């Protein structure tokens, strides 16, 4: 059983976070799913009240590391020291990744130095004027550190998580709840190809790499 | 500006009602939501908090009624009397609409009476027995009222929404802060054409049914 840390914050968004939750709940025997914060309860940009299972700094303990998105709640968790502090990650460890707004977060951690990342669409102009090498991707895998842009994303990140982590029976088992009625084999071929060429793309950048240090 | 209500009780499915919610909410300019419900206060099925703005009763007064849909939830809205005798709800003066096992309250009012239907495909059998006329669709329109089956086919149903009552840039202006970045494409083909031919199959039954009458 994998250990999933969702870091939270005030001002997250409601349906990001509650389909992340929704999407990892789907499984009951692959990964233990904690909510992790800086204060005993968050609320969301609605004022929904989630309660802490952990601190922030409990990500070195997990797996699977996945920061949510808010309009309003990442830029104040940027500029908070002790949040930025905590989040101690190792891709060569942990698998990590982000939805919309939260990629400003990986950004910011020094984590995607020289890589491509993706966030929503109407973020995208910020993110770049921070450095971010953004793309119009619905995800954008760089090693064991995923980005996803667009809420709908979170199906492709889930996924990928479950590529990774276990299969396509997994990946499928998860998504087949959220999908519409009638609609399995069309999501089931957007999905597996979305992340498959995201991969392609990955493989390719790595073996450029690879090439440029022989 | 349309009045839309959409009804709620304890035991709600947090992800349908916040993507509802946030779908809604894409748009300043169209209408007025309102949370309806018998208490003061919802519970979801993860314990977050929601405030009603009024009594379900208030139904009478909407443009647009919204069944919102729970696993535990709903089995216990049916057995609710004061519940189902608020939701007097009437086709020729508003538009009438559900999501996954909201359909289940529908078809119990009588609404849905020789008429096609759909809801999540694991609740499918029990809305058979029922004597639900069950269709493999995510979304099933029956002239002013429309039901929508699996999570995401919220994106189908609020997007009927936007067709009946503005036009495709509407439509297209709401499901584009969800869906996915670099995809806007792909989902305005699925969606357009998913919210056509629900009005396709519609309008063929209106059809048999006229030449039957004559």
């Amino acid at each position: 059983m994998y250990k999933v840390g969702i870091v939270l914050f005030d001002d997250f968004t409601d349906v990001d976070f509650f389909l992340m939750n929704d999407l990892l709940g789907r499984t009951s025997d692959s990964w233990t799913v904690r909510i992790l914060g800086t204060k005993p309860e968050h609320h969301s940009q609605l004022g929904m009240t989630v309660k802490t299972d952990g601190h922030v700094s409990e990500v070195k303990e997990q797996d699977v590391v996945l920061i949510t998105s808010g309009y309003r709640g990442i830029p104040a968790a940027l500029q908070d020291e002790n949040f930025m502090s905590a989040l101690k990650l190792d891709p060569s460890r942990q698998l990590i990744g982000s939805i919309c707004a939260g990629s400003f977060v990986l950004h910011e951690l020094g984590l995607l130095k020289g890589k491509k990342l993706t966030t929503n669409p109407d973020a995208k102009a910020v993110l770049q004027g921070m450095g971010g090498d953004v793309q119009d991707l619905p995800l954008v895998i760089e090693g064991n550190i995923a980005t996803a842009g667009g809420c709908l994303s979170l199906l492709y990140l889930v996924g990928w998580l479950a590529e990774r982590l276990f299969d396509s029976v997994k990946r499928k088992q998860i998504q087949n709840q959220l999908i519409p009625a009638g609609q399995m084999e069309i999501f089931e071929t957007l999905i597996s190809e979305t992340i498959q060429s995201a991969e392609s793309a990955y493989e390719y950048r790595s073996a450029c790499e690879s090439d440029a240090e022989s």
